[PDB]
């Protein structure tokens, strides 16, 4: 027999969530603690002892759940990690769903303000473990589930299957070239946690016949979903994407299958981060001239709104264009978080235009 | 629970078919061998540390490859039960690795480097040699699975027994987990250091894990015997130098090798052995002794005859160079080794070496003074 203290990892030199957030009482509370599937706290915690990462760039999360009792087998240590990640409180309530687009007001933009929009999400099936512990039949079973009920879907929803284990030269070509498709995982975080394991089985791609509804099954998570199309009609995005998962959870659950979802915290995923509603609605948003006002990131981070270039995590602006996106991820319904960014991106444009007539925004600026 | 993943067999759900690989375009010895028979058998089977099949085969389940790189292994032992619980499956890993058969034996240890006769080689032909292998600790999961705690507790063991190491046998540990940039200077100088693995197996496998934590690197005053600690394996000794004295890299390779064992026992610690197929490793095609004698040796003339390879499979031996890394050509120098791991003991091993690399350099002196070699190639 050893005790923990001689399992408990040297985090001195880390720089991710876990590691600021995990002690050695902890680590002795949780360490023989084992979920009904099998998984352990050692699984959740393994990808940030092995990833230290940098004081430099980017402190990532360094844990991950394995099922859906990952969380509350291991409350303690993870409402510590949710506080850092996301300013939630133990004793704070993620709200019910809400995907009723008809209740959105006015999504709609100038195409000549916003460029491009999209909203996705992450998704897992309940009774299914998670990406990093979960089995080859598992894997097999969440494709069936999910390729099965996105064939269900009819109008502009209607789309194909390509499953990556089959894929010809032919489909991958038009894929590629769609920006469709995904590869297996090179990166620290995926491969470390598990979740590259078995490739390319049971992993898909799924897009509508219109292509501006893409569904990939199995990648960093059983279901990312996302919609997306040129210029700036947010509200037929918002359509699209509520229409889809509503109507795919429905077909799912005649078939006697539900998505992974906790009362206090809302959907699961794999990450942490990707909690709540796990909603990212973002546009392309070009701002010539409130670039250049000194209070553009204090209304921004008010609005509760985040900004990037268009490139993703690590890129500057370019042609004054920004990726413009709400920050939270809990605490508020889906609709309810589209709603933000509509509300913060209307007061941008509107601050923008005024800068342009050379006019003050000093009272359009909020609080 | 060591492998933190959902084990499949205990709904009562899934078959082993729903968990059954794909292997159909792999290229690997674990996807040449593996059957659904013998999924099915061993699906449900876990060792008395909680080792599972598919975490011994995982590794080459995500590194399929192409028909362009090599064949690799494609499994992995997790502990020292683990070839006994997946055995039909092993013995035909084994039998395509080592071309040795379920009904094959191999023979007890001999370090006996004083029945070792006449590896003493020019400085002119062999510029330099060396002999390594590779160990376990008894009673302890393998890198692949073993625990923080586990991997501490080796580092402790065979640091505490390299401590105890006189003669021109003693040197110092050097933990990479309180590594100064001191000594680490020193030993890259010294071509002593390893780091994290980045490569495909060691990854997947699980033996990059926890690093630095449990690794560390040992090495005598002569700068001549060096040991790794818990990098792919618990245990890696190599004992070399430059020039020709063979007969000196493996006096001192046994010895240390003997004694570290010695003392060991002392603490009530051994090495992981397999009546059958001696020295366990990770990796299956590091068994019986897990020994690579080789020379760097310079054949000016011989490298141009025909029947080099043929004289060279015919000895049991295989080439390679160091070449590669130098800023200048190497000469007409190869790394020459024992083909063979499994059916012979350590010094027999080194002999197969010492008798080959005695033809090879008769050879090339008979090539140098216009005389034919015909007569002198083996089989």
């Amino acid at each position: 027999k050893f005790k923990a203290a001689d399992n408990f990892p040297d985090l001195s030199k880390h720089n991710n969530v876990m590691a600021s957030q995990l002690t050695k009482e902890l680590y002795e509370k949780y360490w023989d603690k084992v979920t009904p599937n099998g998984v352990t706290f050692d699984k959740c915690i393994q990808t940030g002892v092995d990833n230290p990462g940098n004081k430099f760039y980017g402190k990532k999360t360094g844990c991950v759940f394995g099922d859906e009792y990952s969380y509350e087998c291991y409350k303690e240590f993870f409402d510590k990690c949710i506080e850092e990640i996301h300013h939630f409180k133990p004793s704070d309530k993620h709200p019910a769903p809400d995907l009723d687009h008809n209740k959105l007001v006015g999504g709609v933009f100038e195409d000549k303000y916003v460029k491009s929009c999209r909203i996705r999400c992450g998704r897992s099936v309940k009774g299914v473990c998670l990406p990093p512990a979960m089995s080859r039949a598992e894997r097999r079973l969440v494709e069936k589930v999910v390729s099965d009920a996105l064939g269900g879907l009819k109008g502009d929803l209607a789309g194909k299957y390509y499953p990556l284990t089959t894929m010809n030269e032919k489909d991958q070509e038009q894929l590629i070239e769609d920006h469709f498709l995904f590869e297996k995982p090179t990166g620290a975080l995926l491969t470390t946690s598990g979740c590259a394991r078995d490739w390319p089985d049971g992993r898909g791609i799924w897009h509508n016949n219109e292509k501006n509804f893409l569904v990939w099954i199995n990648e960093e998570d059983h279901i990312r979903v996302i919609s997306m199309q040129k210029g700036g009609d947010l509200k037929a995005v918002f359509s699209r994407f509520a229409r889809g998962l509503l109507e795919v959870e429905r077909l799912m659950k005649e078939c006697g299958h539900g998505l992974m979802h906790n009362d206090r915290l809302g959907y699961i995923c794999t990450c942490p981060t990707n909690m709540g509603t796990v909603v990212r609605a973002s546009v392309h948003l070009r701002l010539a001239f409130l670039e250049k006002h000194p209070r553009f990131d204090e209304m921004l981070g008010k609005l509760r709104l985040g900004k990037r270039g268009t490139g993703g995590e690590s890129s500057l602006a370019t042609d004054s264009t920004y990726d413009i996106s709400n920050w939270a991820r809990l605490g508020k319904s889906e609709r309810e978080l589209v709603q933000v960014l509509v509300d913060g991106v209307n007061l941008l444009i509107a601050c923008d235009k005024k800068l342009e007539a050379g006019q003050s925004i000093d009272d359009m600026i909020p609080k």
